[PDB]
């Protein structure tokens, strides 16, 4: 029945990703299944199992891994629901693992937009990082809306526990790697920065 029990989660997952839902409920079961699929291969592993019936069970180190990163998701996405957030409409990439642990990590995000950094006054001296205008994270005091953006600093998240920007990413970390003289420009939406290191 741990065959059986397995064919499910991975059609689980299979009919989720198809159906492309909005809805965070069917998000919450697509980790869970996700989890439940990993758990199984996982104690298919430690008795010695590599195959299990049509499908080759992955090292347990990688099951191990999926099954708690789904976990983490299942979780997360379970008390996000309970919360003003659970409303709104969230896809499948809204609710992906890289999206989580893109840059802030552990968060959800949703509004991706590029910005782009140009470094020693020369065009074709460039970079690019993708920033979420909305991001959901937990405090002590539960899930709560943060916004992203950058300026001549870097890239920044605003809240209301420690009034201020908070910086996750320092632009001149980014021109001691890619520039010759320090300086550099940063374009985010309709409005461009200039900043030093």
């Amino acid at each position: 029945t741990a065959c059986e029990r397995l064919h499910v989660a991975q059609e689980t997952q299979m009919q989720l990703i198809e159906k492309s839902s909005d809805k965070l409920q069917d998000h919450i079961l697509y980790w869970t299944a996700v989890r439940t699929e990993n758990t199984l291969l996982y104690a298919a592993r430690k008795k010695g199992v590599t195959v299990l019936g049509h499908c080759r069970v992955p090292h347990s180190v990688v099951c191990q891994e999926r099954a708690k990163q789904a976990i983490e998701m299942q979780l997360s996405l379970q008390e996000l629901s309970k919360t003003e957030f659970g409303d709104e409409p969230w896809s499948l990439l809204d609710t992906s693992w890289d999206r989580y642990m893109s840059e802030p990590k552990r968060c959800f995000k949703k509004g991706a937009r590029v910005v782009e950094v140009e470094f020693d006054g020369n065009a074709s001296n460039t970079n690019w990082y993708t920033v979420y205008s909305n991001l959901y994270m937990r405090t002590e005091d539960g899930w709560q809306l943060a916004k992203a953006g950058a300026d001549g600093t870097g890239l920044y998240y605003c809240t209301m526990a420690g009034a201020g920007r908070i910086y996750y990413s320092a632009f001149g970390d980014e021109a001691a790697r890619f520039s010759t003289t320090g300086h550099y420009s940063v374009r985010d939406q309709d409005r461009v920065y200039a900043g030093v290191s």
